[PDB]
């Protein structure tokens, strides 16, 4: 069982390439600092974690620059703070500031000389335009949240992009789906019948951060703590 058996990846987007844990760190730090609670960095990220994903199932169709609002609203109620509609509405363009891994440009122009590159991710057109630039990768396509009309875990996001790989000339044996979440990702994945590979960003850190936990954690064929360590076992199967 190989890496270079498929044609083609499929990417998450934020949790694997795009740093979104310092990102939205950064965008919450004013409402954060009015807490006074001292609150770590983790508490942040998992609170944001349960109220993200209540929020994309509660309106699937919602853009995701016009989501993160309310999730914003719902953690400063939640915490007891007062905030301004502006406030929440600024922090859904923030999104356009949240970082990249450094390893993922690198890694995404090397693995494009050998894959397909596809996008499969929670996000609006319009904000990952800001991320591809980012990123400084063409990908062969982009199957976003708002295309589907849900946000992932949901079915309708891996079978819309079943739907549409045809147009690349691929079928959905061809496709390694490579991302952080287990519950965002590898759970629909397996459920799928996909070949997946886990990217373990948060290897050296405690629990699961901005990514809400799975019911079940699932399984993968690979696993490796970077971008760069995949492009390192990549290397390896050529020269074997």
């Amino acid at each position: 069982m190989r890496l270079g058996d498929y044609k083609a990846l499929s990417f998450d987007c934020y949790g694997t390439l795009i740093d979104w844990e310092s990102g939205m760190i950064e965008g919450l730090r004013e409402l954060t600092a009015r807490v006074g609670t001292d609150m770590s960095r983790d508490e942040i990220l998992q609170a944001h974690a349960r109220h993200e994903s209540r929020q994309q199932a509660q309106t699937p169709g919602k853009p995701y620059r016009d989501l993160l609002p309310i999730v914003y609203k719902r953690l400063a109620e939640q915490w007891g703070v007062p905030f301004s509609q502006a406030e929440c509405e600024e922090y859904g363009r923030s999104v356009r500031n949240w970082p990249a891994f450094v390893d993922s440009p690198g890694a995404l122009q090397y693995l494009k000389k050998y894959y397909k590159l596809i996008i499969l991710s929670n996000v609006d057109n319009k904000t990952f335009q800001y991320s591809n630039e980012k990123l400084q990768v063409e990908f062969d396509a982009i199957y976003s949240a708002e295309d589907v009309g849900a946000y992932k875990p949901s079915d309708r996001n891996f079978e819309y992009m079943n739907g549409h790989i045809g147009d690349l000339g691929l079928e959905p044996g061809d496709i390694l789906h490579t991302a952080e979440s287990l519950f965002h990702d590898h759970v629909p994945a397996r459920k799928f019948g996909m070949a997946n590979c886990w990217i373990y960003r948060r290897h050296a850190q405690e629990g699961f951060g901005a990514t809400m936990t799975p019911s079940h954690e699932p399984t993968y064929d690979f696993r490796f703590n970077s971008m760069a360590d995949l492009v390192k076992a990549h290397q390896e199967e050529l020269r074997n």
